[PDB]
């Protein structure tokens, strides 16, 4: 099963920068959302969830087809809350109706990371919408109640190794959990992309507590939280080494996250040899906008 990237007709860097800019300007405008977190984090989560359905064994799922627009996927219980991201992107899609859905969802994540002062994430266009019957079944995204061996095995389906897993998890510096969406009680939340997830893991005094949904999570008296799967990164000695590395080197974490997140957003896509090179979008700030 082969998905070949096909550039939206006649489009180039400039076109996709305009789309980036529209998303970025909306991120700035719509600042109230989720107790002033803004939409950055949920856009990153959306990009991950539309990509994280991928299965390396048969090339099903993945970002290419834009299948999140279909009810089966949109109503996946693992996607609860992501409707807010989709709503946010709707006016952008209406303004730029030529962009494919998988391009838009993935670009929303790139834009979010960058505007939140994260690393540059090179991004390639050419995802093509596919029909409703190509929508992956629910149950391909990970559970949060498990341990390190679960996390490791899970991410092998996505072709991610230990370093890639630990780097990608660092996105949990962004935003929070919501009891109503996932059964986890939200803790202190940020909308700036840093290596703080790793610092929190290593430096806080964590207590295993039960929340009001009767699920266990790790909390600190300072008001942070970790999912079981987050905490697993300091329980497993291989993950722990990488946690420490990223807690001690912001730049390395940025570089590794950029590579892993691009890879995640690109899994399943075949880029023709004469496809454009990846785009690196300027932030609003870099443009003086
Ligand atoms: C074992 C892997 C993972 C698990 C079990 C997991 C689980 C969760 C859960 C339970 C939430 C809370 C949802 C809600 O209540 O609204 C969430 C939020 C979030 N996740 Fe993950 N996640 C994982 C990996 C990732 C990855 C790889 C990324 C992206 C690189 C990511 C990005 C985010 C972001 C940015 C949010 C915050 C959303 C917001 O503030 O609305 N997660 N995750």
């Amino acid at each position: 099963l082969v998905h070949v990237a096909s550039v939206e007709k006649g489009r180039s860097y400039e076109d996709f920068q305009k789309v980036y800019n529209a998303i970025a300007l909306k991120l700035r405008e719509d600042d109230e959302y989720d107790n002033y977190i803004g939409y950055g984090p949920v856009l990153v989560r959306l990009a991950w969830h539309i990509s994280g359905t991928w299965d390396k064994h048969d090339n099903t799922g993945g970002s290419y087809g834009g299948t999140y627009r279909f009810k089966k996927e949109f109503n996946d219980p693992s996607n609860a809350g992501l409707q807010n991201g989709f709503k946010f992107l709707e006016p952008i899609h209406k303004e730029f109706p030529w962009i494919s859905s998988g391009d838009l969802f993935s670009l929303g994540g790139v834009t979010a990371v960058q505007e939140m002062q994260g690393p540059k994430i090179p991004w390639r266009c050419g995802r093509v919408d596919t029909p409703e019957d190509t929508t992956p079944d629910n149950g391909r995204l990970p559970d949060a109640d498990k341990d390190a061996g679960y996390v490791r095995t899970f991410f092998q389906r996505l072709n991610m190794n230990d370093r890639e897993v630990v780097a990608l998890m660092g996105a949990h510096a962004l935003g929070k959990t919501h009891l109503k969406n996932s059964g986890y009680e939200g803790g202190g939340a940020n909308n700036v992309f840093t290596n703080e997830f790793y610092l929190n893991l290593l430096n806080e005094d964590w207590k295993l507590e039960k929340n009001d949904a009767n699920n266990e999570q790790w909390d600190s008296k300072s008001g942070y939280m970790m999912l079981p799967t987050d905490y697993s990164l300091i329980q497993d000695p291989k993950y722990l080494s990488i946690v420490k590395e990223y807690a001690n080197d912001q730049d390395k974490f940025f570089k590794d996250f950029s590579k892993a997140f691009e890879k995640l957003l690109e899994n399943g896509i075949t880029f023709p040899k004469d496809a454009p090179s990846p785009f690196i979008f300027k932030t609003l700030e870099e443009q003086g906008l």
